[PDB]
């Protein structure tokens, strides 16, 4: 079925042209691929003398035929069925505030030989920028975690909201004495009086402590919009500095959360689902930022790079439009300083031949890189080992033997 032909061992050749800003170069690639246990590896080798660009920013071009897919989920390999025959694939990588990559790729059988000849094109690239310029590490780890930075933006996005929300509270109940915000609702549930009482402005203190008419002096949601902004856009370098700055910020968080919170209950005797909330994202940000320091101190621990947290998801959907498949993710390289190169991807596969080809249901791929060295080879080279291996399909479960031994 053309799944026959990866039971073995498969040599792969792979063969990649290209210009970036007009810089030229040419990489070519030998190796095999286990597609029954989801590995490739290869040594890649830029034949026209110095990459132009990093290394890492290539491997998600340089053949997912090799992916190991559960006798579950064998009925979703589309790329084994496009084969012997092939397909091609096209792509468009698009880096943060930088330029893009135009590929396409013809991935086919040559004999006993699975052949992967691909054409590159950057555009619009800046010199100095974290690719022509050279500023990326050479691995494809991850910083921070994923699950992790998915808990640090929606904490900031909604501490943002809510600080927003309480300085509209607070400048409006000022101006305005008929005024009813959505949290004023009864007396003990009232934002106006927490707000608008002495220590809804710059803590109650630090005005009478500075002239109380300064800048400083200012309604406490601002200096959480300083905060949750400035938390959630530095928060992506992992540096040493950049650590213990966050975590500084964030011990000022939590001690003035557990101040504004004992006057709230206390003394006010009041309720603020917007206050409860707010200490709540900022004990969360305290134990996040708690871990990058232990992140940072076991650092041997972490150059690991085979790690199951260093994985990248490559999510598929079909395209029977096409009779072909479509996927997209994203890749965040590491940049020598400590921040994050963002790299959009969007892919798009078609059959070469005409015959009977597997289209899948909305699954991904999961994915993990090695990136190594060879002291002999003397050209600007790339060892590379991967593993591909599919999930996201299910197997409702009413005849489980817990519910079904309850109800006899
Ligand atoms: C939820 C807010 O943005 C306003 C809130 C607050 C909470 C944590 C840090 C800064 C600001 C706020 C209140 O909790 C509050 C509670 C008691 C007394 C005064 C208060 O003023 C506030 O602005």
């Amino acid at each position: 079925k053309g799944e026959e032909l990866f039971t073995g061992v498969v040599p792969i050749l792979v063969e990649l042209d290209g210009d970036v800003n007009g810089h030229k170069f040419s990489v070519r690639g030998e190796g095999e691929g286990d597609a029954t246990n989801g590995k490739l590896t290869l040594k890649f080798i830029c034949t026209t003398g110095k990459l132009p660009v990093p290394w890492p920013t290539l491997v998600t071009t340089l053949v997912q035929c090799f992916s190991r897919y559960p006798d579950h989920m064998k009925r979703h390999d589309f790329f084994k069925s496009a084969m012997p025959e092939g397909y091609v694939q096209e792509r468009t990588i698009s880096f943060k505030d930088d330029g893009t990559y135009k590929t396409r790729a013809e991935v086919k059988f040559e004999g006993d030989t699975l052949v992967n000849r691909i054409e590159l094109k950057g555009i619009d690239f800046k010199e100095d920028g974290n690719i022509l310029g050279h500023k990326l590490e050479y691995n494809l780890r991850v910083s921070t975690p994923r699950w992790e930075r998915i808990a640090r933006v929606l904490v900031c996005l909604l501490g943002i909201l809510l600080s927003l929300y309480a300085f509209h509270v607070e400048r409006e109940h000022a101006r305005d004495p008929s005024y009813k915000a959505l949290c004023d609702v009864s007396s003990s549930i009232s934002c106006s009086k927490v707000f608008g009482s002495r220590w809804g402005r710059g803590f109650g203190l630090l005005g009478s402590i500075f002239g109380n008419d300064s800048a400083l002096n200012q309604p406490n949601s601002v200096y959480g919009i300083v905060f949750y902004a400035f938390q959630l856009l530095l928060g992506m370098t992992v540096s040493a500095m950049a650590a213990l700055i966050l975590m500084t910020t964030s011990i000022m968080s939590v001690v003035g959360s557990l101040y504004l919170g004992y006057i709230l209950y206390f003394v006010l005797k009041d309720l603020c689902v917007i206050c409860v909330t707010t200490y709540a994202l900022n004990f969360i940000l305290f134990v996040l930022n708690y871990k990058r320091l232990v992140y940072l101190n076991e650092a041997w621990k972490q150059k690991l790079q085979a790690k199951q947290d260093n994985s990248h998801n490559v999510y598929i959907t079909a395209d029977k439009q096409k009779n072909g498949i479509k996927a997209n993710f994203k890749i965040r390289h590491n940049v020598e300083d400590g921040s994050v190169q963002l790299a959009d991807h969007y892919q798009q596969n078609t059959p070469i031949g005409d015959g009977p080809v597997l289209l899948p249901d909305n699954h991904y791929l999961s994915t993990q890189s090695v990136l190594s060295k060879d002291p002999n080879e003397k050209r600007d080279h790339m060892v590379l080992l991967e593993f591909v291996t599919a999930a996201g399909i299910t197997h409702e479960l009413y005849k489980s033997n817990s519910l079904e031994v309850l109800f006899q």
